[PDB]
């Protein structure tokens, strides 16, 4: 059997080009090479307060977006996290093998606590343990994610190793698959801050479902630097905005930064931004064209969810059975 | 019938205080209330434990509750981990529980997240079954209050999804104090086991512990009820009264001109009389694996039917896409 790939994305906000480059791009390319399982993590989404209609709609939007990107339900298992109870079950169990200090030290918890001070909830704190349960359920070998998830992934490995050391070979110890370029796409008006699907300032973000024209305007307005003459060179410290543009272009086209630097020799930021806008306006038009075909077909979306949850539960129940046996629960018969 | 929820720890080493106090009280109210008994194995693992002993303890607890008179045809008794809805609701309620509320629970960075987060699981345990009443001790009053606050908070956002649970106020009335410390209650959590009489102790063990029990230096020795001045003797009277149903004034008359030796002898004989009938039932149930499996299956099946209905409403309110069956 093939090694197993697992990853997920929250149905909250509107997925950005950041989410595509750091994760979904890789998800599509891994489908034949590995046994791939992709999840819409609605249980993680509710750690941030959403309107009920928006949550339901965003779950289906996200599903249709996976499909529009090229995630093929004939190759990959595609499911909604809440449809498989084993995530919640293993998540509770793994709380007992996770230290408080490991969760309080998390960057994401700290960033999210500052952003949502009126709702610093227990789910936001316990976030990484459920995420570990998501991965560990499927005997996952590889986890394609953006750089912002490295810390969460490190904890999952620690939990797997710690549990295995007491009980035997129950889990696989997963490995991150973070891409060389586009692992952490930055904000267009604030290139020192990660591009967030929940920025109020829309201008920071390139939406996967935002109007391309509005997106082309966003690239042209992206902040660069005061260098005289302007030079297209990679330097995240002194040229954050230009570097982010080079990183985006590299990730979309598959060309290296040193290659792109040679390509823009004697050129300035107008050329860079023309070429970035071109490459991105292109992906989105195509992507949004596949999207509606999927998104307006409720019977097909219902079928993908049904089939995917079936496949997922078969794997997850198998692992949870072994976990429950090992910790000492009386088996349900 | 109001719905009553109790969580039973699979590790508790139950005493005659537990039995003649709350347990016997509740055995005689299984037709008055819709009683739920949940053996809380997911709570147990917040303390690291030997796996095989936890499995054994789950079944020991089930058999002991059955032996004490919990009737699986009247009440619902089941193992927590057999009903996935507990963990499911637990996670959802984490998202409507403040971090501060958990930090302020009467608790540095080396405690496991389960020990930190279990009050939310407790809330889920109760709220799943539309629980009206929860019989708690003083030590779990804070947890009940949190579950009431979570229920009201969720209902204010989404409509009346949960019942707001109430404490069960009336106490059993059977008083049972520690043998070497008559001022303190006999507790299943006592490190000093000479203070307690476990429900599975044999007649020789009970004799030894009752013989050792503290009594005053009154001269002449007198068997009279007086908690302030004769705590130990009064405890022995209360235990004997609880066992036989004879009133304190009846026992005071029964022991007129008798020393503390004769009282201790009668207390030991009385308690062991009670424990022998209970132990016969326990071992009969406990050694019948097929009967225990059937009780767990039926109970989980009953619990799940109810729990799934609540969780479906919870899931609909939050806005999750409904599962495709
Ligand atoms: N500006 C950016 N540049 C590049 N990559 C980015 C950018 N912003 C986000 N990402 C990546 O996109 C994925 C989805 O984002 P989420 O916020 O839903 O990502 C999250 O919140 C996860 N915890 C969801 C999750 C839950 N359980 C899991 C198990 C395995 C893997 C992932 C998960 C992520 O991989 C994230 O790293
Ligand atoms: C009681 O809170 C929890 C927390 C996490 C999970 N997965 C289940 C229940």
């Amino acid at each position: 059997t093939k090694p197993i790939v697992f990853s997920g994305a929250q149905p909250s906000g509107e997925l950005t080009i950041g989410n595509y480059m750091g994760a979904l791009r890789q998800w599509v390319n891994m489908q034949d090479d590995y046994h791939c399982i992709y999840c819409i993590v609605d249980q993680h989404a509710i750690t941030v307060r959403q309107d009920a209609q928006k949550l339901r709609k965003a779950t289906l939007d996200t599903l249709a977006l996976y499909l529009a990107c090229g995630i093929d339900p004939e190759k990959s298992t595609i499911f909604v996290q809440s449809h498989v109870p084993e995530h919640a079950q293993l998540g509770w169990a793994l709380n007992c093998y996770t230290y408080f200090g490991e969760l309080s030290r998390m960057t994401q918890f700290k960033d999210k606590s500052a952003r949502y001070a009126e709702n610093i909830n227990a789910g936001l704190f316990d976030y990484p343990v459920l995420m570990a349960a998501d991965i560990l359920l499927y005997q996952t070998n590889l986890v394609p994610v953006g750089e912002d998830q490295k810390q969460h992934l490190e904890l999952s490995r620690d939990i797997a190793q710690r549990f295995n050391a007491l009980y035997g070979e129950i889990f696989k110890v997963p490995e991150p698959f973070i891409p060389k370029s586009g692992a952490r796409v930055m904000s267009l008006l604030e290139p020192t801050k990660k591009m967030s699907k929940s920025d109020d300032n829309r201008n920071n973000v390139i939406g996967l479902l935002e109007d391309p024209k509005s997106v082309v305007k966003k690239i042209k307005r992206a902040v660069t630097d005061s260098d005289e003459p302007p030079v297209v060179r990679y330097d995240v410290q002194n040229k954050a905005g230009v570097s982010n543009l080079l990183d985006i272009l590299s990730a979309v086209t598959g060309q290296s930064i040193p290659e792109l630097e040679k390509q823009f020799e004697g050129k300035m930021y107008g050329h860079l931004k023309g070429e970035v806008a071109d490459a991105v306006s292109g992906m989105l038009t195509e992507l949004q064209e596949r999207y509606h075909r999927f998104r307006n077909d409720e019977a097909f979306l219902q079928q993908v969810m049904k089939d995917g949850a079936e496949k997922a539960s078969a794997h997850a129940s198998r692992t949870l059975k072994a976990v429950y046996e090992a910790i000492g629960f009386v088996a349900k018969r």
